[PDB]
């Protein structure tokens, strides 16, 4: 079955879990196809077994740094001949953030992974990272269409590159995706020709919950992100999660933004509970590598503080690790995974209506809006309870207590920010 694993760190596990070497080092691996925002080629290529025949690497022109001669050795020169680069030219202010691995093995097997780390030593080892692992898939003729496969192919098409069409999509097409028949592949693309991002995700959730009646249940919506974008509007404080996404998902608004005070009453009246997990200032003090992982966490609110105060004090949206539940070896180190999830009710989040794990951070550029398309490539997997084989809920557990559908790096429960003391981490330095 598909499984979430916590990526091992050279620092936190020194002497359940996965490493890049488990993914790439297997002697039966024949081919890997990789997508990422950043590759450190000498670090990445050292993960592979000599048996590998091809490594196809997709990334933005310039995010694939060649190995300098001084860092070459015998082994690397051999693996390097097996590398095919597909270099993407992005529009301005657009990023290729998708992290995706498609592996093909000796006996026609295939396995797909979504790691939260870029392929660099620093990303892999500093902030907490996770990796979703598909079940084993087999090359073979397909029966009924599998949504995950259809969406993955739309997504690949949306690069509009002949090399992707020929070298990747054709190979994906041969794979039977039946073991993924419960899951959805949810993505963003700048392609004008393919709907994606928030509008498509919203339409997908509306379709997946069709018929479901309303309840007096509390409605919990949680986001864990390593970036929090600024206001959707220059004239008003409006946050993507609280003002647009949650209101869409709950039915507060439809596609054809509400005043903040109206939203707060609506949340109170519908028992909506919003959460954003983002590191506090003090959680770096109780992290083993201290502020080392802090550069991955971006929420630059100092220039428009009222937007932050609104989130912190009016929506009371911020949540932090339970310092009693974290391991000694990881402490309160923040995670660079992105999860979005919904629970309808301490035990909160252990049974979910749905959960999306993705590269997409909480920004307009990753998700778009109702009217604007995403600027980035992003990809993720969605578990939806109505899509499960059995009439059941998606189950979730925290890695900090280490089978469930989902596993998250944050504690369960998470703890509200203490309004007297806690503040989201934000550093303004001279260089930025």
């Amino acid at each position: 079955g598909a499984v979430f694993k916590l990526m091992k760190s050279d620092f936190y596990e020194r002497e359940d879990m996965i490493t890049l070497k488990d993914i790439f080092g297997t002697e039966t691996l024949k081919r890997s196809i990789l997508f990422s925002f950043q590759y450190e080629l000498d670090f990445l290529l050292r993960q592979f077994h000599q048996n590998v025949e091809n490594i196809t690497i997709v990334g933005q022109k310039g995010t694939i740094m060649p190995i300098e001669a001084r860092a070459m050795d015998a082994t690397l020169a051999v693996i390097l001949k097996k590398v095919k680069l597909i270099e993407i030219t992005m529009p301005p202010f657009a990023s290729h953030h998708t992290k995706l691995i498609i592996n093909f093995y000796d006996n026609g097997e295939c396995k797909i992974f979504l790691p939260s780390n870029n392929f660099t030593s620093m990303e892999t080892n500093l902030p907490q990272q996770v990796c979703w692992c598909s079940p084993l898939l087999k090359i073979g003729k397909e029966g009924l269409p599998v949504p995950f496969k259809r969406s993955l192919i739309e997504y690949l098409n949306s690069y509009h590159l002949k090399d992707i069409d020929e070298l990747i999509t054709k190979s994906v097409e041969e794979v039977n995706f039946a073991p993924l028949s419960e899951l959805e592949f949810v993505y963003s693309t700048p392609s004008k020709f393919q709907s994606s991002g928030l509008l498509s995700f919203y339409n997908k959730l509306e379709k997946l919950s069709a018929g479901t009646s309303a309840s007096d249940t509390a409605k919990h919506y949680l986001c864990q992100t390593s970036s929090i974008g600024t206001s959707l509007s220059r004239a008003r404080d409006e946050n993507l999660w609280t003002h647009l996404m949650i209101p869409l998902f709950t039915g507060i608004m439809s596609p054809p933004i509400l005043p903040t005070n109206s939203l707060i009453n609506e949340y109170s009246q519908r028992k909506i509970k919003p959460y954003i997990i983002f590191p506090t200032e003090q959680e770096f003090v109780t992290s083993p590598l201290k502020w080392s992982s802090s550069g991955w966490f971006h929420f630059q609110y100092l220039q428009k503080k009222s937007y932050y105060e609104m989130l912190r004090n009016k929506f009371k949206v911020f949540y932090k690790q339970d310092p009693a539940m974290v391991t000694r070896r990881r402490g309160t180190t923040p995670a660079n995974s992105k999860f979005y999830m919904h629970c309808a009710t301490s035990q909160v989040f252990k049974e979910l209506e749905w959960c999306l794990y993705t590269s997409a951070n909480l920004s307009q550029t990753a998700w778009g809006t109702v009217s604007r398309k995403p600027r980035n490539y992003e990809a993720g997997v969605l578990y939806h309870s109505r899509r499960l084989a059995n009439t059941r809920k998606v189950t979730c557990r925290t890695f900090t207590r280490d089978p469930t559908h989902v596993a998250v790096p944050f504690t369960l429960p998470v703890i509200p920010y203490d309004l007297a003391e806690d503040e989201c981490f934000c550093l303004a330095l001279e260089h930025h």
